[PDB]
């Protein structure tokens, strides 16, 4: 019952997940192996299961990683199935959690074939109170592709917009969250819909154009609150309900932040390959382990 923990060697060096997941996995009685999804030299039918963990350069090829997934889920078992890899894999998932009720950043997604200028207008139109916005691909992760523009920017984000659809992906606008730039966003990471424990990332656009990465650094270990927690949650069952699933998901992370309101919204959530934070909690990682041995039975 060997585990194949998915990764790419790109990535491997900020996976600081790897290091305390392998000795959880050991205190668990599981043999994991790490596996680079581009080696062709790994035997993927060799495997009880597959982990993705961090094949974070999937960012970069979209399309590959997901034919590199399908083929592997014909020769041995996917913890995360084909149907919530595509889904994860991409932020239009946010609508899904939109009509599930759970409180979403105002997300507006433009698909490739549109008119990269005017659906940024009609977007400003449409929330004539937002200040700033913000352009990101639904298929990315690490700030990539990720800008900050003011509204009179339109123009140039509409050359952003259309890099992004040529290369044929989706586009989601979003009015810039200004609590983010003093609060940042906290993100909460679950194992088989509990909740384990949070930290806080700082802002990552900032206002001089910058564009961080979310390193080390940024991050520190917080205590999620009662409504942090509430909302988390609805956003996985949400994702349980709308794709099926007959069990919780082994884990995830669901990333708030706060509105005008005050109360917490969901700016992005990973259910895939999802950074989980293990070494900001003191047991994160053992409940992570313990939830991959319970699907291994
Ligand atoms: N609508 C927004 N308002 C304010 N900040 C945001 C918004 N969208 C993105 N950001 C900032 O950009 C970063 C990356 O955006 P994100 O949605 O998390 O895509 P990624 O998967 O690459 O992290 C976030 O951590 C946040 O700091
Ligand atoms: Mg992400
Ligand atoms: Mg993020």
């Amino acid at each position: 019952g060997i585990l194949a923990l998915v990764t790419d060697a790109v990535s491997l060096p900020i996976d600081y997940d790897m290091p305390p997941l392998l000795e959880a996995c050991r205190t668990v009685g599981i043999t994991a192996e790490v596996c680079d999804w581009e080696d062709g030299t790994v035997d993927w039918s060799r495997f009880e299961a597959v982990v993705f963990r961090s094949p974070w350069t999937w960012a970069e090829r979209q399309a590959e990683f997901l034919a590199f997934c399908e083929r592997v889920s014909h020769v041995t078992r996917l913890i995360t199935p084909m149907p919530l890899v595509r889904w994860a894999l991409d932020k239009r998932y946010l609508a899904d959690l939109a009509a599930h009720g759970v409180p979403v950043i105002p997300t507006t997604v433009v698909a490739p074939g549109s008119d990269a200028l005017a659906a940024v207008r009609d977007f400003l139109a449409a929330r004539p109170e937002a200040r700033e916005f913000v352009v990101k691909p639904t298929d990315g992760c690490y700030s990539k592709d990720v800008q900050r523009y003011q509204r009179s920017l339109a123009e140039p984000a509409s050359r952003h917009v259309a890099r992004l659809l040529a290369n044929g992906s989706h586009v989601i606008l979003q009015p810039y969250v200004e609590s983010v730039d003093r609060h940042g966003e906290t993100d909460l990471t679950f194992f088989d819909g509990v909740y384990s424990h949070a930290i806080h990332k700082g802002a990552m656009l900032m206002p001089d154009g910058t564009v961080h990465v979310p390193t080390l650094d940024f991050r520190q270990a917080r205590d999620a609150d009662e409504d942090q927690r509430a909302v988390a949650a609805a956003a996985l069952a949400a994702s349980v309900a709308h794709l099926g699933l007959d069990l919780p998901l082994v884990c995830g992370r669901v990333d708030l932040v706060r509105g005008a309101d005050g109360s917490p919204m969901v700016l992005e959530m990973e259910l895939c390959e999802p950074s989980l934070n293990l070494t900001f909690s003191e047991d994160g990682a053992l409940r992570f382990a313990q939830a991959l041995a319970e699907r291994l039975k």
